[PDB]
This record gives C-alpha cells, sequence and structure tokens, in this order.
C-alpha cells in the first residue's frame, strides 16, 4: 500500500505555517519528514491523519482521495498516529489502554481482543507492566506502551510525530529497533524529527522541509547532495 501527500498547504489568522509539503510512504518503508522546529512537520501530520481540514493538496490511500474523510474513517482506511505529547491515558493500566483501542476491533472477538493484548505486551516488553498505571511510567516505556496502543488498532501505516522526544538514549535504541520491526512486518512508517543527523540514516526517503516549504528530498544521499542540508547539518 502507499500513503501520499500532494502540495499540502495549511494557514492560520492569514499565515501560511504550511505552503507547499508532499510525502509519500510505502508499506515496508521508514520514510522521514525532517525539519526545524516550527517548520511545519506537526500541522503536517494533522493534515494526513485529519485532525485539522487541509487548505490545499490532496491526502490519497492508493487509489482513495481520503482528503475530506474526518479522522474516524481514515483511521479505519489504515492510517494510524502517536502524538508527540504524551497521550498515554495515564489513569489507566497498561491493559486497559490496550483494550481501550482493541475495542474497536469489530473483527476481533472479545477472547481474540484479549490475545492481542497480550501479543502486543510480549512484542513490546511490557507485560511486567500490565497492571501498572500509565502514569508511573518512564518516559520510554511509556512511549512503547503508546506505540503497541497504536498497533492495536491495526494500522497499515503509523505516523511518529518525534517519537524519541522525551526519552533516554536506551530507550531510543529500543524504539529504533521497534520501528525496523514494525517496517519488517510490513507498515509503512513515517516518523518526523528535527535531528536530521541522527535521523536520517532509518530512513529509506525523507523529505526536509523548512519554513513550510519542502526544500530537498529523495534517499539520504540524494538529499545529502543539497549543499544547503549537507552545511546545515
Ligand atoms: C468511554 O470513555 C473512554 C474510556 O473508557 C471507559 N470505560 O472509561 C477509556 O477508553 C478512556 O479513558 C480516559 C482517557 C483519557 C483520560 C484523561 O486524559 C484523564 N486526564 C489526565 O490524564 C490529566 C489531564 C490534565 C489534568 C490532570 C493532569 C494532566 C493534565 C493529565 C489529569 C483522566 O483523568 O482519565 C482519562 C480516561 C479515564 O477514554 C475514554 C474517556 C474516551
Ligand atoms: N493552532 C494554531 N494556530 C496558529 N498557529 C499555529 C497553530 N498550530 C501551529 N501553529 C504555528 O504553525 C507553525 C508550524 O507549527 P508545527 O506544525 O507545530 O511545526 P513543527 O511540528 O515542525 O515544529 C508554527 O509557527 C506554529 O506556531
Ligand atoms: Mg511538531
Amino acid at each position: 500500500a502507499t500513503l501520499t501527500a500532494k502540495n499540502l498547504a495549511k494557514a492560520y489568522k492569514g499565515r501560511r505555517v504550511v505552503e507547499d509539503v508532499s510525502l509519500t510512504v510505502n508499506s515496508g518503508e521508514i520514510v522521514g519528514l525532517l525539519g526545524p522546529n516550527g517548520a511545519g512537520k506537526t500541522t503536517t501530520f494533522y493534515m494526513v491523519v485529519g485532525i485539522v481540514p487541509r487548505d490545499a493538496g490532496n491526502i490519497i490511500i492508493d487509489d482513495d482521495d481520503i482528503s475530506l474523510l474526518p479522522l474516524h474513517a481514515r483511521a479505519r482506511r489504515g492510517i494510524g498516529y502517536l502524538p508527540q505529547e504524551a497521550s498515554i491515558f495515564r489513569r489507566l493500566s497498561v491493559y486497559d489502554n490496550l483494550m481501550a483501542v482493541l475495542q474497536i476491533r469489530d473483527d476481533l472477538s472479545a477472547e481474540q481482543r484479549e490475545d492481542r493484548a497480550n501479543e502486543l505486551m510480549e512484542e513490546f516488553h511490557i507485560e511486567h507492566l500490565r497492571d501498572s498505571m500509565g502514569q508511573s511510567l518512564s518516559g520510554g516505556e511509556r512511549r512503547r506502551v503508546e506505540i503497541a496502543r497504536a498497533l492495536a488498532a491495526n494500522p497499515k501505516f503509523i505516523l511518529l510525530d518525534e517519537p524519541f522526544a522525551g526519552v533516554d538514549p536506551i530507550s531510543v535504541i529500543d524504539i529504533k529497533r521497534i520501528i525496523e520491526h514494525l517496517r519488517d512486518s510490513g507498515l509503512g512508517v513515517l516518523i518526523t524529527d528535527h535531528n536530521v543527523r541522527e535521523t536520517l540514516a532509518v530512513c529509506e526517503r525523507a523529505y526536509i522541509v523548512s519554513q513550510g516549504h519542502l526544500i530537498a528530498h529523495g534517499t539520504p544521499t540524494e538529499i545529502l547532495q543539497d549543499e544547503h542540508v549537507k552545511r546545515v547539518y
């Protein structure tokens, strides 16, 4: 499957925070949307996920233009999403966090939902936290729970907004292995970051944004032929 955004634009109070941003991700790839703070990465993700309406451009999955579908409809089409800031249900246990999303799985029986919850906790190394409250988790543990909770919806594409933000260096490596695992499972993975040097090496392709504009794109090697990108990073 392929998820594509074509010439997205978004304005707030007449200011164009995103002017022209495109990107594409296929199943089995990690693709980066990378650039400085304020460049428009989260706004772009919001327009892809459907959390805000787009002012221009197109959002496409395969042969379906979904630019006008609401968040919930795109989610059923296979788009999953993880915000930068903590999104775990702090007052609920890890188990209940996963079961909360598994309740939308009309393709699974009550029993199967229970199975998947145990499966996800094994995969993401959080079984020992089954009954712990999200509040009591560390940044890295919290991130692993939130990612597993997103996968509970069985998405085709997972959009991770700065997944490494607010986690320790050991958890960064752990999250990087998780991302490789997701990719190997056939998901299309789209990640944002401002640390181009670090994140570029895990991307099959990336889209470098600055001030709401796409300024470079392609494989890391292609991107790093751009003198501006070389220098700044
Ligand atoms: C049918 O409803 C479902 C639930 O399903 C059942 N059957 O209940 C379950 O799916 C679920 O539950 C949630 C989800 C979110 C919250 C939540 O954001 C809380 N607020 C805090 O964390 C904060 C907020 C402010 C003020 C303080 C400090 C800081 C900043 C963090 C508390 C919260 O206190 O409880 C939540 C619950 C229970 O979502 C629901 C509600 C849609
Ligand atoms: N709801 C909003 N109203 C007005 N301006 C906003 C809103 N959300 C974001 N912005 C602005 O849009 C620009 C891009 O923000 P954002 O997409 O969050 O950038 P990034 O994720 O790349 O840091 C920023 O200048 C930000 O202040
Ligand atoms: Mg952001």
